[PDB]
Protein backbone atom coordinates (compact mmCIF):
# COMPACT_ATOMS: atom_id res chain seq x y z
CA UNK A 1 0.00 0.00 0.00
CA UNK A 2 1.16 3.52 -0.96
CA UNK A 3 0.75 7.00 0.97
CA UNK A 4 -1.88 9.07 -0.68
CA UNK A 5 -1.30 12.77 -1.18
CA UNK A 6 -3.92 14.97 -1.13
CA UNK A 7 -4.39 17.94 -3.90
CA UNK A 8 -4.45 20.33 -1.13
CA UNK A 9 -1.37 19.17 -0.15
CA UNK A 10 0.40 19.09 -3.29
CA UNK A 11 -0.37 22.24 -4.32
CA UNK A 12 1.78 23.34 -1.27
CA UNK A 13 4.75 21.80 -2.57
CA UNK A 14 5.14 22.75 -5.92
CA UNK A 15 8.35 25.19 -4.87
CA UNK A 16 9.71 22.56 -2.81
CA UNK A 17 13.12 21.37 -4.18
CA UNK A 18 13.39 18.18 -1.81
CA UNK A 19 10.20 17.13 -3.91
CA UNK A 20 10.06 15.42 -7.21
CA UNK A 21 6.78 15.60 -8.89
CA UNK A 22 7.06 12.65 -11.79
CA UNK A 23 4.16 12.13 -14.35
CA UNK A 24 4.32 8.59 -15.14
CA UNK A 25 1.50 8.85 -18.21
CA UNK A 26 3.51 8.50 -22.01
CA UNK A 27 5.48 11.04 -23.46
CA UNK A 28 3.17 12.45 -25.58
CA UNK A 29 0.36 13.08 -22.86
CA UNK A 30 3.15 15.12 -20.65
CA UNK A 31 4.11 17.02 -23.64
CA UNK A 32 0.20 18.47 -23.99
CA UNK A 33 -1.60 15.67 -26.13
CA UNK A 34 -5.02 15.51 -24.33
CA UNK A 35 -5.27 11.49 -24.52
CA UNK A 36 -8.12 11.11 -21.90
CA UNK A 37 -10.00 14.24 -23.72
CA UNK A 38 -9.02 16.43 -20.80
CA UNK A 39 -9.18 20.21 -21.42
CA UNK A 40 -6.17 20.97 -20.23
CA UNK A 41 -3.13 18.51 -21.37
CA UNK A 42 0.42 18.58 -20.54
CA UNK A 43 1.64 18.39 -16.45
CA UNK A 44 1.66 19.76 -13.23
CA UNK A 45 4.26 22.40 -13.35
CA UNK A 46 7.88 21.39 -11.99
CA UNK A 47 6.83 17.68 -13.05
CA UNK A 48 9.20 15.33 -14.72
CA UNK A 49 8.63 12.52 -17.23
CA UNK A 50 8.90 8.60 -16.18
CA UNK A 51 6.60 7.26 -18.73
CA UNK A 52 5.46 4.07 -16.48
CA UNK A 53 6.41 2.18 -19.80
CA UNK A 54 10.01 2.60 -19.27
CA UNK A 55 9.29 0.14 -16.35
CA UNK A 56 10.71 -3.12 -18.03
CA UNK A 57 13.80 -1.41 -19.29
CA UNK A 58 16.79 -2.83 -17.19
CA UNK A 59 18.49 0.59 -16.98
CA UNK A 60 15.49 2.01 -15.30
CA UNK A 61 17.09 2.73 -12.21
CA UNK A 62 20.08 4.70 -14.27
CA UNK A 63 17.42 6.40 -15.99
CA UNK A 64 15.94 7.40 -12.69
CA UNK A 65 19.72 8.64 -11.32
CA UNK A 66 20.89 10.24 -14.71
CA UNK A 67 17.40 12.24 -14.01
CA UNK A 68 18.65 13.69 -10.45
CA UNK A 69 16.29 11.49 -8.49
CA UNK A 70 17.59 10.66 -5.53
CA UNK A 71 16.44 8.32 -2.36
CA UNK A 72 16.70 11.57 -0.12
CA UNK A 73 13.70 12.99 -2.44
CA UNK A 74 9.85 13.23 -1.48
CA UNK A 75 8.80 11.49 -4.81
CA UNK A 76 5.14 12.16 -5.78
CA UNK A 77 3.49 9.97 -8.39
CA UNK A 78 0.65 10.87 -10.89
CA UNK A 79 -0.59 9.13 -13.84
CA UNK A 80 -4.61 9.80 -15.09
CA UNK A 81 -5.27 7.43 -12.65
CA UNK A 82 -3.59 6.25 -9.25
CA UNK A 83 -3.01 2.69 -10.39
CA UNK A 84 -0.94 4.23 -13.10
CA UNK A 85 1.31 4.95 -10.57
CA UNK A 86 1.07 1.56 -8.58
CA UNK A 87 3.80 0.03 -9.87
CA UNK A 88 6.45 2.83 -10.43
CA UNK A 89 5.27 3.61 -6.28
CA UNK A 90 6.56 -0.42 -5.90
CA UNK A 91 9.85 -0.25 -8.34
CA UNK A 92 11.00 3.20 -6.30
CA UNK A 93 10.41 1.23 -2.76
CA UNK A 94 12.27 -1.61 -3.83
CA UNK A 95 15.29 0.40 -4.66
CA UNK A 96 15.83 1.99 -1.54
CA UNK A 97 13.19 5.21 -2.21
CA UNK A 98 11.05 5.22 1.25
CA UNK A 99 9.21 8.61 0.96
CA UNK A 100 7.13 7.76 -2.00
CA UNK A 101 3.28 8.95 -2.82
CA UNK A 102 0.90 8.72 -5.44
CA UNK A 103 -1.57 11.92 -5.95
CA UNK A 104 -4.71 10.31 -7.03
CA UNK A 105 -6.35 13.46 -8.58
CA UNK A 106 -4.42 14.85 -11.69
CA UNK A 107 -7.93 13.83 -13.67
CA UNK A 108 -10.00 15.34 -13.89
CA UNK A 109 -9.16 17.48 -10.34
CA UNK A 110 -5.55 19.26 -11.39
CA UNK A 111 -6.49 19.22 -15.05
CA UNK A 112 -10.08 20.59 -14.58
CA UNK A 113 -8.97 23.16 -12.14
CA UNK A 114 -7.24 26.35 -13.75
CA UNK A 115 -6.11 27.40 -10.35
CA UNK A 116 -3.87 24.55 -10.40
CA UNK A 117 -0.71 25.40 -12.91
CA UNK A 118 0.35 22.86 -15.40
CA UNK A 119 2.92 23.74 -18.32
CA UNK A 120 2.94 21.96 -21.71
CA UNK A 121 5.46 21.78 -24.70
CA UNK A 122 4.39 24.54 -26.50
CA UNK A 123 4.36 23.48 -30.00
CA UNK A 124 3.46 19.60 -28.89
CA UNK A 125 0.41 18.98 -31.94
CA UNK A 126 3.65 18.84 -34.39
CA UNK A 127 5.07 15.69 -32.25
CA UNK A 128 2.57 13.46 -32.42
CA UNK A 129 1.54 10.00 -30.75
CA UNK A 130 1.05 6.56 -32.51
CA UNK A 131 -2.21 6.96 -32.16
CA UNK A 132 -2.75 9.77 -33.27
CA UNK A 133 -1.30 8.42 -36.44
CA UNK A 134 -3.51 5.77 -36.08
CA UNK A 135 -6.67 7.62 -36.07
CA UNK A 136 -5.52 9.20 -38.73
CA UNK A 137 -4.64 6.66 -41.28
CA UNK A 138 -8.25 5.08 -40.09
CA UNK A 139 -10.63 7.88 -40.96
CA UNK A 140 -10.97 8.40 -37.11
CA UNK A 141 -11.75 11.64 -35.73
CA UNK A 142 -8.33 12.97 -33.85
CA UNK A 143 -7.31 16.19 -32.12
CA UNK A 144 -4.76 18.61 -33.73
CA UNK A 145 -6.21 17.76 -37.51
CA UNK A 146 -8.40 20.05 -38.98
CA UNK A 147 -6.83 18.86 -42.89
CA UNK A 148 -8.55 16.44 -45.62
CA UNK A 149 -5.64 15.73 -47.18
CA UNK A 150 -2.47 13.72 -45.49
CA UNK A 151 0.24 11.57 -46.75
CA UNK A 152 2.29 9.21 -44.29
CA UNK A 153 5.85 9.11 -45.23
CA UNK A 154 8.59 6.19 -44.05
CA UNK A 155 11.94 8.29 -44.34
CA UNK A 156 15.74 6.24 -45.13
CA UNK A 157 18.98 7.25 -46.75
CA UNK A 158 19.95 4.63 -49.69
CA UNK A 159 17.75 2.12 -47.89
CA UNK A 160 14.20 1.36 -48.86
CA UNK A 161 14.89 -1.75 -47.53
CA UNK A 162 14.03 -0.11 -43.94
CA UNK A 163 10.53 0.65 -45.34
CA UNK A 164 10.10 -2.69 -47.63
CA UNK A 165 10.81 -4.56 -44.24
CA UNK A 166 7.50 -3.07 -42.63
CA UNK A 167 6.24 0.16 -42.36
CA UNK A 168 3.02 1.78 -40.83
CA UNK A 169 0.07 0.87 -43.46
CA UNK A 170 -0.56 3.43 -46.51
CA UNK A 171 2.48 5.24 -45.90
CA UNK A 172 4.96 5.43 -49.25
CA UNK A 173 8.79 5.53 -49.02
CA UNK A 174 11.02 9.16 -49.07
CA UNK A 175 14.82 8.81 -49.50
CA UNK A 176 16.28 11.47 -48.14
CA UNK A 177 17.98 11.57 -51.59
CA UNK A 178 15.02 13.20 -53.15
CA UNK A 179 15.33 16.18 -50.98
CA UNK A 180 19.20 17.26 -50.29
CA UNK A 181 21.83 16.83 -52.59
CA UNK A 182 24.81 14.44 -52.73
CA UNK A 183 27.19 16.73 -54.16
CA UNK A 184 27.00 19.07 -50.90
CA UNK A 185 24.77 17.31 -48.50
CA UNK A 186 22.52 20.25 -48.40
CA UNK A 187 18.84 20.49 -49.16
CA UNK A 188 18.22 20.76 -52.96
CA UNK A 189 17.55 23.90 -55.23
CA UNK A 190 13.68 25.11 -54.71
CA UNK A 191 13.14 23.85 -58.73
CA UNK A 192 14.36 20.28 -57.46
CA UNK A 193 12.21 20.24 -54.27
CA UNK A 194 8.85 21.52 -55.95
CA UNK A 195 9.60 18.26 -57.95
CA UNK A 196 10.83 15.90 -55.48
CA UNK A 197 7.59 16.93 -53.52
CA UNK A 198 5.34 16.71 -56.13
CA UNK A 199 6.38 13.18 -57.37
CA UNK A 200 5.83 11.77 -53.52
CA UNK A 201 2.27 12.99 -53.80
CA UNK A 202 2.70 16.32 -51.76
CA UNK A 203 1.01 19.86 -51.72
CA UNK A 204 1.83 22.80 -49.22
CA UNK A 205 -1.20 22.19 -48.09
CA UNK A 206 -0.96 18.52 -47.54
CA UNK A 207 -0.25 17.45 -43.89
CA UNK A 208 2.94 15.53 -43.54
CA UNK A 209 3.81 12.39 -41.44
CA UNK A 210 7.16 11.66 -41.60
CA UNK A 211 8.68 9.22 -39.35
CA UNK A 212 11.75 6.67 -39.70
CA UNK A 213 13.25 3.31 -38.30
CA UNK A 214 16.04 2.98 -36.66
CA UNK A 215 18.29 -0.19 -37.48
CA UNK A 216 21.33 0.29 -34.82
CA UNK A 217 23.70 2.08 -37.09
CA UNK A 218 27.43 0.78 -37.05
CA UNK A 219 30.59 3.23 -37.74
CA UNK A 220 31.98 0.06 -39.71
CA UNK A 221 29.46 0.25 -42.64
CA UNK A 222 29.91 2.31 -45.35
CA UNK A 223 26.08 3.83 -44.82
CA UNK A 224 25.39 4.15 -41.48
CA UNK A 225 23.15 6.69 -42.18
CA UNK A 226 20.84 4.17 -43.72
CA UNK A 227 20.15 2.45 -40.07
CA UNK A 228 19.88 6.43 -38.48
CA UNK A 229 16.31 6.86 -40.59
CA UNK A 230 14.15 8.66 -37.46
CA UNK A 231 16.77 11.01 -38.12
CA UNK A 232 16.50 11.71 -41.45
CA UNK A 233 12.96 12.02 -40.75
CA UNK A 234 13.35 15.03 -38.79
CA UNK A 235 16.07 15.95 -41.33
CA UNK A 236 13.11 15.70 -44.21
CA UNK A 237 10.65 17.02 -41.70
CA UNK A 238 12.71 20.62 -41.48
CA UNK A 239 13.50 20.70 -45.46
CA UNK A 240 9.65 20.46 -46.06
CA UNK A 241 8.97 23.15 -43.54
CA UNK A 242 11.65 25.14 -44.86
CA UNK A 243 9.99 24.51 -48.80
CA UNK A 244 6.38 25.47 -47.49
CA UNK A 245 5.05 22.37 -46.60
CA UNK A 246 2.81 23.88 -44.19
CA UNK A 247 1.43 21.13 -41.55
CA UNK A 248 4.56 18.79 -41.35
CA UNK A 249 4.13 15.98 -38.24
CA UNK A 250 6.85 13.98 -36.57
CA UNK A 251 5.78 10.48 -35.45
CA UNK A 252 7.34 11.06 -32.08
CA UNK A 253 10.06 7.94 -31.28
CA UNK A 254 9.64 6.75 -34.96
CA UNK A 255 8.71 3.01 -36.57
CA UNK A 256 9.36 1.92 -32.89
CA UNK A 257 6.61 3.83 -31.17
CA UNK A 258 4.29 2.28 -33.54
CA UNK A 259 5.08 -1.22 -33.03
CA UNK A 260 5.24 -0.11 -29.02
CA UNK A 261 1.67 0.67 -29.63
CA UNK A 262 0.97 -2.83 -30.83
CA UNK A 263 0.00 -1.54 -33.81
CA UNK A 264 -0.30 -3.64 -37.36
CA UNK A 265 2.60 -2.97 -39.71
CA UNK A 266 2.44 -3.63 -43.33
CA UNK A 267 5.08 -4.44 -46.03
CA UNK A 268 3.58 -3.35 -49.49
CA UNK A 269 5.68 -1.74 -51.53
CA UNK A 270 3.10 1.18 -51.71
CA UNK A 271 3.27 2.95 -54.86
CA UNK A 272 3.41 6.94 -55.11
CA UNK A 273 0.20 9.06 -55.85
CA UNK A 274 1.92 11.79 -57.83
CA UNK A 275 0.19 15.44 -57.50
CA UNK A 276 0.39 18.09 -60.37
CA UNK A 277 1.48 21.17 -58.39
CA UNK A 278 3.03 22.04 -55.48
CA UNK A 279 0.71 24.82 -54.82
CA UNK A 280 3.15 27.45 -53.20
CA UNK A 281 6.11 29.03 -53.49
CA UNK A 282 9.65 27.64 -52.77
CA UNK A 283 11.01 28.63 -50.18
CA UNK A 284 8.42 30.08 -48.24
CA UNK A 285 10.29 29.85 -44.92
CA UNK A 286 13.52 31.08 -45.91
CA UNK A 287 14.55 31.57 -42.32
CA UNK A 288 14.39 28.43 -41.27
CA UNK A 289 17.43 27.52 -43.26
CA UNK A 290 21.26 29.03 -43.18
CA UNK A 291 24.14 29.55 -45.04
CA UNK A 292 27.51 29.89 -44.37
CA UNK A 293 27.95 33.71 -45.08
CA UNK A 294 24.86 34.02 -43.14
CA UNK A 295 26.44 31.47 -40.12
CA UNK A 296 29.84 33.10 -40.31
CA UNK A 297 28.00 36.48 -39.37
CA UNK A 298 26.17 35.07 -36.29
CA UNK A 299 29.31 34.16 -35.08
CA UNK A 300 30.28 37.59 -35.02
CA UNK A 301 27.06 39.28 -33.75
CA UNK A 302 26.03 39.73 -30.55
CA UNK A 303 22.53 38.77 -31.07
CA UNK A 304 23.10 34.60 -33.05
CA UNK A 305 24.70 31.72 -32.57
CA UNK A 306 26.05 28.83 -33.89
CA UNK A 307 25.01 25.51 -32.30
CA UNK A 308 27.41 22.49 -32.59
CA UNK A 309 25.32 19.36 -32.00
CA UNK A 310 27.94 16.86 -33.00
CA UNK A 311 29.91 14.29 -30.50
CA UNK A 312 32.60 15.24 -28.31
CA UNK A 313 35.45 13.51 -30.17
CA UNK A 314 34.12 15.32 -33.24
CA UNK A 315 34.35 18.38 -31.35
CA UNK A 316 38.03 17.89 -30.27
CA UNK A 317 38.98 16.96 -33.61
CA UNK A 318 39.37 12.97 -32.63
CA UNK A 319 37.57 11.82 -35.30
CA UNK A 320 35.67 13.60 -38.34
CA UNK A 321 32.28 11.88 -37.97
CA UNK A 322 31.62 10.64 -41.38
CA UNK A 323 33.74 8.86 -43.56
CA UNK A 324 33.50 11.05 -46.75
CA UNK A 325 34.21 13.77 -44.31
CA UNK A 326 38.21 14.89 -45.06
CA UNK A 327 39.64 17.33 -42.40
CA UNK A 328 38.87 17.08 -38.20
CA UNK A 329 38.45 19.90 -35.63
CA UNK A 330 35.48 22.43 -35.29
CA UNK A 331 34.03 25.51 -36.08
CA UNK A 332 35.61 28.20 -33.73
CA UNK A 333 32.89 30.19 -31.49
CA UNK A 334 30.34 27.72 -31.75
CA UNK A 335 28.36 26.94 -28.76
CA UNK A 336 28.53 22.86 -28.12
CA UNK A 337 25.55 20.65 -27.83
CA UNK A 338 26.70 17.76 -27.62
CA UNK A 339 24.59 15.43 -29.24
CA UNK A 340 25.58 11.78 -28.58
CA UNK A 341 28.14 9.00 -29.00
CA UNK A 342 28.91 9.35 -32.78
CA UNK A 343 27.54 11.09 -35.81
CA UNK A 344 24.54 9.12 -36.04
CA UNK A 345 23.47 8.97 -32.31
CA UNK A 346 21.22 11.40 -30.19
CA UNK A 347 21.43 10.02 -26.88
CA UNK A 348 21.36 13.17 -25.46
CA UNK A 349 18.06 14.69 -27.03
CA UNK A 350 16.65 10.99 -26.61
CA UNK A 351 15.01 8.75 -24.83
CA UNK A 352 15.59 4.92 -24.54
CA UNK A 353 12.75 4.35 -27.02
CA UNK A 354 14.17 7.53 -29.32
CA UNK A 355 11.21 9.69 -28.57
CA UNK A 356 12.62 13.12 -27.48
CA UNK A 357 14.16 13.52 -24.41
CA UNK A 358 11.87 15.71 -21.79
CA UNK A 359 12.08 19.56 -23.16
CA UNK A 360 12.34 20.52 -19.73
CA UNK A 361 16.09 19.01 -19.27
CA UNK A 362 16.95 20.19 -23.07
CA UNK A 363 16.28 23.49 -22.11
CA UNK A 364 18.29 23.99 -18.72
CA UNK A 365 20.56 22.20 -20.55
CA UNK A 366 20.75 24.55 -23.42
CA UNK A 367 20.57 27.63 -21.13
CA UNK A 368 23.83 25.98 -18.85
CA UNK A 369 25.73 27.39 -22.21
CA UNK A 370 23.68 30.21 -23.48
CA UNK A 371 21.31 28.51 -25.81
CA UNK A 372 18.27 30.18 -25.04
CA UNK A 373 15.39 31.67 -27.25
CA UNK A 374 15.75 35.48 -27.44
CA UNK A 375 19.08 34.67 -29.71
CA UNK A 376 19.15 34.03 -33.36
CA UNK A 377 20.41 29.91 -33.46
CA UNK A 378 21.50 27.83 -36.37
CA UNK A 379 22.09 24.31 -35.21
CA UNK A 380 24.25 22.31 -37.08
CA UNK A 381 26.53 19.43 -37.68
CA UNK A 382 28.27 17.33 -40.04
CA UNK A 383 25.93 17.52 -42.99
CA UNK A 384 22.44 19.26 -40.95
CA UNK A 385 20.91 15.71 -39.99
CA UNK A 386 21.44 16.03 -35.85
CA UNK A 387 21.13 19.86 -36.21
CA UNK A 388 17.45 19.32 -37.75
CA UNK A 389 16.80 17.28 -34.49
CA UNK A 390 18.40 19.48 -32.29
CA UNK A 391 16.29 22.73 -34.25
CA UNK A 392 13.11 20.83 -34.67
CA UNK A 393 13.02 20.27 -30.70
CA UNK A 394 13.63 23.79 -29.77
CA UNK A 395 11.08 24.79 -33.09
CA UNK A 396 8.82 22.44 -30.26
CA UNK A 397 9.45 24.80 -27.60
CA UNK A 398 8.35 27.81 -29.68
CA UNK A 399 11.57 29.75 -29.99
CA UNK A 400 10.61 32.20 -32.58
CA UNK A 401 14.50 32.40 -34.28
CA UNK A 402 15.60 29.20 -35.26
CA UNK A 403 17.50 27.98 -37.94
CA UNK A 404 19.77 25.17 -39.36
CA UNK A 405 23.09 25.86 -40.95
CA UNK A 406 22.93 23.36 -42.95
CA UNK A 407 26.61 23.30 -44.25
CA UNK A 408 27.84 22.47 -41.73
CA UNK A 409 31.46 20.85 -40.77
CA UNK A 410 31.22 19.35 -44.43
CA UNK A 411 31.28 22.32 -46.00
CA UNK A 412 32.69 24.66 -43.31
CA UNK A 413 35.64 22.33 -43.17
CA UNK A 414 35.76 21.63 -47.40
CA UNK A 415 37.36 25.49 -47.52
CA UNK A 416 40.79 25.44 -46.33
CA UNK A 417 40.21 29.72 -46.34
CA UNK A 418 37.72 29.14 -43.07
CA UNK A 419 39.56 28.35 -39.92
CA UNK A 420 38.85 25.82 -37.38
CA UNK A 421 39.65 24.33 -34.06
CA UNK A 422 40.93 21.12 -33.18
CA UNK A 423 41.88 19.41 -29.56
CA UNK A 424 40.28 19.81 -25.89
CA UNK A 425 39.73 23.39 -25.42
CA UNK A 426 41.54 25.69 -23.18
C1 LIG B 1 22.71 11.04 -45.43
N1 LIG B 1 23.99 11.86 -45.32
C2 LIG B 1 23.67 13.29 -45.70
C3 LIG B 1 25.00 11.31 -46.34
C4 LIG B 1 24.64 11.85 -43.88
C5 LIG B 1 23.73 12.31 -42.76
C6 LIG B 1 24.54 12.45 -41.54
C7 LIG B 1 24.38 11.99 -40.26
N2 LIG B 1 25.51 12.40 -39.53
C8 LIG B 1 26.39 13.12 -40.36
S1 LIG B 1 27.83 13.79 -39.95
N3 LIG B 1 25.77 13.13 -41.60
C9 LIG B 1 25.26 10.39 -43.54
O1 LIG B 1 24.46 9.44 -43.61
O2 LIG B 1 26.44 10.45 -43.21
CL1 LIG C 1 -5.94 10.52 -29.65
CL1 LIG D 1 25.85 0.10 -45.43
CL1 LIG E 1 17.38 7.20 -35.87
MG1 LIG F 1 10.37 20.16 -6.62
MG1 LIG G 1 24.03 20.00 -45.24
Amino acid sequence: DHTEITTDSLLALLGSEKVKIIDVRSADAYNGWRMRGEVRGGHIKGAKSLPAKWLTDPEWLNIVRFKQIRPEDAIVLYGYTPEECEQTATRFKENGYNNVSVFHRFHPDWTGNDAFPMDRLEQYNRLVPAEWVNGLISGEEIPEYDNDTFIVCHAHYRNRDAYLSGHIPGATDMDTLALESPETWNRRTPEELKKALEEHGITASTTVVLYGKFMHPDNADEFPGSAAGHIGAIRLAFIMMYAGVEDVRVLNGGYQSWTDAGFAISKDDVPKTTVPEFGAPIPSRPEFAVDIDEAKEMLQSEDSDLVCVRSYPEYIGEVSGANYIKKKGRIPGAIFAECGSDAYHMENYRNHDHTTREYHEIEDIWAKSGIIPKKHLAFYCGTGWRGSEAWFNALLMGWPRVSVYDGGWFEWSNDPENPYETGVPK
